[PDB]
RNA sequence: GGUAGACGCUUCGGCGUUUGCC
């Protein structure tokens, strides 16, 4: 049965107003939307019909409304279907969407085909529910659907408009400072979504708050490690591969414009880059010493990556942690002369840091404040079910075996969950290997505590957790009152534990800027509806305005070099290169064959006519640089290569000059 | 292969991390 506050958050729309829905994760948004679509639907009468349109921006949540309203409505004389990225093609999308009266869709498949022309305009919809409506924002798929609507409403093309209806637990307030401000980047946000009405939940607050609650947070100001040994022996390595490249390349100094670095820190990692960047657009005329002092300062600068990263590891997990990062990268470059050198001078090194990170005294104590916290919940509530958020990956694997190697949390069950990674990477996690151990994580389940990294604003609803833990995560408003989702019984805890202040701050920021998102909010909904629809049409029509007076480029017919940013080795030229669907790059003649090998690929997908078989990558002089992938197109089997793994070298002028995206790369782009 | 968001850094063009979509 529905409850009280679910028809009250559905009444606006019912009423035919497009209605923005803010409601506490957990509340069950779902049932409204199927509220609002079972009235939308039975409104009409027998001579017309009304057509339900469902976006959702992950897979698992299209799955999962697509279940949900197939099995609502199917007795009721309604077809459901749904287009994702997997059947989005070769498919007459204008005749699923015509003869199915609910389509749950993915924003992407809207938007490719309002360009294509397939589907020709809006009006074939009648309502249209954004899940997680903020997102309509900058250049999101979400915003890009509402461009097309809002043009067809300020132009003179008549044609009834669906109704809009968004849900969220929070719209956010952008940079606001004050009220005023907050006020605005709401008000922006409604015309963005073209809403008139912002339901929230007044008159059975009693009600909503005995069903969901909110989570007590505790701020837990940590210090970090005093003495580093750990440090002084990796900052000695990072020094002394520091000045290998100084040898080959002098005045290393100016050639970033990052002053007075520091190992282990953001601000390194940023240098690390820009000298990585500029080692490649040497140009000796030997063209062999230059695959030499090139390749030699490549390796130099990504050896001075991980010592970088460990020195983070190390600051925020074990020592142990971070030599086993660095012991597997070196693993990974084995199986080059080299190579051989940088191994040698870290293998010496090896045995005095097993020394190092062995001995007890140097714990982390902030290890040591998340190990007395998860023994004191443990103690009282032994069947607490506890997730753990940290901010990178390798954080996730470096606290999993800090649980499973720590004798005061044998009490303990960790299970990981990361996200899916990139798509032409051997990394990250497959999403049935993450459904596995979201059944897997439950009060009767294997796993006792998850940890993970960041998730999609709400995502599948995982089991309920009396505890939640941020460890060095902050994140915004929103992302602080989804969070809260994750345990909405009484009695739910949630630690932010973290040794920099600024994490802290920011916290109670968000805080301050949740109370402007609701005064706000409060004081929006006592507006007549008709001067709130008519503000935000001079911001639809000013956000047009500024939209429709925003640059073709002239190309360059000079042809180019593209050169392996590794090894400076000779691929192909920009003659033999062909465009796909003005997006994909390939290269013709024989010639290509013979600079590059292929490793199956580790992530078979499939997008909008490939099918991906293979990763290409250097093979002159085993450089085994990632050049792109091998797919098979619609006919063949092609190549596929990304400029960023180039460096552009031109003919006559002799200069080499790195691209980050095709679309910035201006040259003679012939079809293929 | 192409891309979207969030967070951090920025010496404001980007860089990194992270999560997605086609
Ligand atoms: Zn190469």
């Amino acid at each position: 049965k529905p409850r009280n506050y679910q028809l009250e958050l559905a009444l606006p729309a019912m009423k035919g107003k497009n209605t923005i829905i803010c409601a506490p994760t957990g509340c069950g948004k779902t049932f409204v939307s199927l509220l609002i679509c079972e009235h939308h639907l039975k409104k009409f009468p027998q001579g017309q019909k009304g057509k339900v349109v469902f976006f959702a921006n992950q897979i698992p949540v299209y799955e999962q409304q697509k279940s949900v309203f197939s099995k609502y409505f199917e007795r009721h004389g309604y077809r459901v279907t749904g287009i994702s990225g997997a059947t989005a093609e070769n498919v007459p999308v204008e005749q699923i969407v015509e003869n199915n009266d609910i389509i749950i869709l993915t924003p992407q498949i809207l938007v490719n085909n309002l360009k294509k022309g397939t589907i020709p305009s809006l009006s074939i919809f009648t309502l249209m529910i954004f899940d997680e409506c903020h997102n309509t924002s900058k250049q999101h798929p979400y915003n890009m659907i509402m461009f097309n609507y809002l043009d067809q409403k300020l132009g003179g093309s008549s044609g009834p408009l669906p109704q809009v209806i968004g849900l969220t637990a929070s719209v956010g307030v952008g940079d606001a400072k004050n009220t005023d401000e907050a006020l605005d980047y709401i008000c922006k946000l409604c015309a963005s979504l073209d809403a008139s009405v912002i339901a929230t939940v007044k008159h059975n607050l009693e009600e909503l708050e005995q069903v969901v609650y909110k989570p007590q947070k505790f701020f837990r100001k940590v210090e970090s490690r005093i003495s580093d040994k750990f440090k002084y022996i990796i900052a000695q390595l990072m020094r002394d591969t520091e000045s290998l490249a100084k040898r080959i390349c002098k005045d290393l100094e100016n050639l970033s414009q990052i002053q007075n670095r520091e190992f282990g820190t953001q601000k390194y990692e940023q240098w690390i880059v820009t000298v990585q960047k500029a080692c490649m657009v040497f140009q000796m005329p030997d063209k062999d010493e230059e695959s030499r002092i090139c390749k030699a300062l490549f390796l130099y600068t990504s050896h001075l990556r991980k010592y970088n990263d460990a020195l983070i590891i190390s600051e925020h997990a074990r020592m142990k942690d971070a030599l086993d990062y660095l012991k597997d990268f070196f693993s990974n470059v084995r199986a080059d002369e080299i190579e051989q050198d940088l191994t040698q001078r870290f293998e010496e090194k090896l045995q005095e840091l097993e020394s190092v990170s062995r001995d007890p005294s140097n714990e982390n104590p902030k290890l040591e404040d998340l190990c007395f916290i998860l023994q004191e919940e443990y103690h009282l509530n032994p069947e607490t079910i506890t997730i753990l958020f940290v901010k990178t990956r390798a954080l996730v694997d470096a606290l999993k075996n800090w649980i499973e190697g720590n004798p005061k949390l044998s009490f303990l069950k960790p299970g990981i969950l990361t996200g899916r990674g990139k798509t032409n990477q051997n990394t990250g996690m497959t999403l049935p290997a993450q459904k596995c151990i979201l059944d897997a994580f439950k009060a009767s389940g294997d796993h006792n505590i998850l940890i993970a990294t960041s998730v999609a604003d709400e995502g599948i609803d995982i089991a309920q957790c009396n505890l939640v833990i941020l460890y060095e995560y902050v994140g915004n408003v929103i992302k602080m009152i989804q969070t809260r989702g994750r345990g909405r019984a009484r009695g739910s805890k949630c630690f932010l534990l973290t040794s920099n202040a600024g994490v802290i701050e920011k916290e109670q920021i968000n805080m301050y800027k949740e109370k402007m998102m609701n005064d706000s909010i409060l004081r929006l909904q006592t507006w007549d509806e008709a001067v709130f629809r008519e503000k935000i049409l001079h911001i639809q029509t000013h956000e047009k305005f500024i939209r429709d007076s925003q640059p073709k480029p002239v190309p360059d017919k000079e042809n180019k070099k593209l050169l392996c940013r590794k090894c400076k080795a000779l691929a192909c030229y920009t003659a033999d290169v062909r465009v796909i669907e003005e997006c994909h790059y390939t290269v013709l003649g024989d010639a290509f064959k013979e600079c590059f090998v292929s490793r199956p690929h580790p992530k078979p997908k499939q997008f909008s006519s490939f099918e991906k078989r293979a990763k290409i990558f250097c093979a002159r002089q085993n450089c085994s640089h990632d050049w792109g992938i091998h797919v098979k197109y619609k006919t063949f089997e092609i190549p596929v290569i990304k400029i960023e793994s180039f460096v552009v070298e031109d003919i006559a002028t002799g200069v080499q000059t790195l691209y980050s995206k095709w679309k910035d790369f201006h040259f003679e782009k012939i079809p293929f």
